[PDB]
């Protein structure tokens, strides 16, 4: 029971997400983060198998918990009084993709084509496990430097995967499609394009295409830097304005612009100096 299992550290970020810590396991010295959530602005419940009443965001993890390290794994957890407490695994060293494409801008493609690929492997277990995570962006996943391995992290504002229509959304307004902006109405997989096309350009460009409701509605994508036309043409696919002219996750990986990806490790020998 109780932190003293663990030994909280620096904070590392916080937000409408809440605040998360870097902290030891006190026992076997396990580098974790410790996210705490306050009851309050918790919005979307759900419970456990065992039937108790948690954060959905416990509940996806739970879902997605397993060896496949492409998306966070979560350790344990504890309820407070006004707040919730989860542990999920740290690599170290790490570091985020917004914080990496700052330091060193436009990505090269090859190795954008590694970290696409791999968040879109993630993005696929999540859909496995009947998890949507409905926030994909550069902020949520995380780059374990020394294996050239990306995590995806941050459910909370994610939902159980659906095939009918959603009409909540607590997600980042700027990666969200046309059909939120206008009706209030999404599918999940065809959000989730939508999101995974802005993550692409931004991966290549430097930054999002898109920063008012009048663009993404719009739906024309300027590229600002040299990108191949192959991945100008799966960026603007991904980026159809009518969902059902989205490409399906297998069709992004058969996409010509995703053949032949490097294997995390040698991305990280050639790519992160490592
Ligand atoms: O849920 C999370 N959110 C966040 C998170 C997401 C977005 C942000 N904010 C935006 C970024 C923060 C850093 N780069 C510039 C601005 C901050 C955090 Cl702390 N981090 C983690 C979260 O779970 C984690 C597990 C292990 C580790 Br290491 C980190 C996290």
């Amino acid at each position: 029971p109780l932190e003293s299992q663990y030994q909280v550290g620096p904070l590392l970020g916080s937000g409408g997400f809440g605040s998360v810590y870097s902290g030891i396991r006190v026992s076997d010295n396990l580098p974790v983060a410790i996210k705490h959530v306050e009851k309050d602005r918790i919005s979307d419940w759900g419970e456990l198998p065992n039937g108790t009443r948690v954060p959905m965001e416990v509940v996806l993890l739970k879902k997605v918990s397993s060896g496949f390290s492409g998306v966070i794994r979560l350790l344990d957890w504890f309820e407070r009084p006004d707040s919730f407490v989860l542990i999920l695994e740290r690599p170290e060293p790490v570091q985020d993709l917004f914080d990496f494409i700052t330091e060193r801008g436009a990505l090269q493609e090859e190795l954008a084509r590694s970290f696409f690929w791999q968040v879109l492997e993630a993005v696929r277990h999540c859909h496995n496990c009947g998890v949507l995570h409905r926030d994909i962006k550069d902020e949520n996943i995380l780059i374990d430097l020394n294996r050239g391995e990306l995590k995806l992290i941050d459910f909370g504002s994610g939902a159980l995967l659906k095939d009918t229509v959603y009409t909540d959304f607590d997600g980042t307004r700027v990666y969200s499609p046309p059909e939120w902006i206008r009706y209030h109405r999404y599918h999940g997989r065809s959000a989730a394009v939508w999101s995974l096309g802005i993550l692409l350009y931004d991966m290549v460009c430097g930054d999002i295409p898109f920063e008012h409701d009048e663009e993404i509605i719009r739906g024309q994508v300027f590229f600002r830097q040299r990108v191949s036309s192959e991945c100008q043409h799966l960026i603007r696919w991904c980026l159809a304005l009518r969902p059902s002219d989205r490409p399906t996750f297998e069709e992004i990986q058969n996409h010509p612009w995703m053949q032949d990806v490097l294997l995390p490790q040698e991305t990280a020998e050639i790519h992160l100096h490592s």
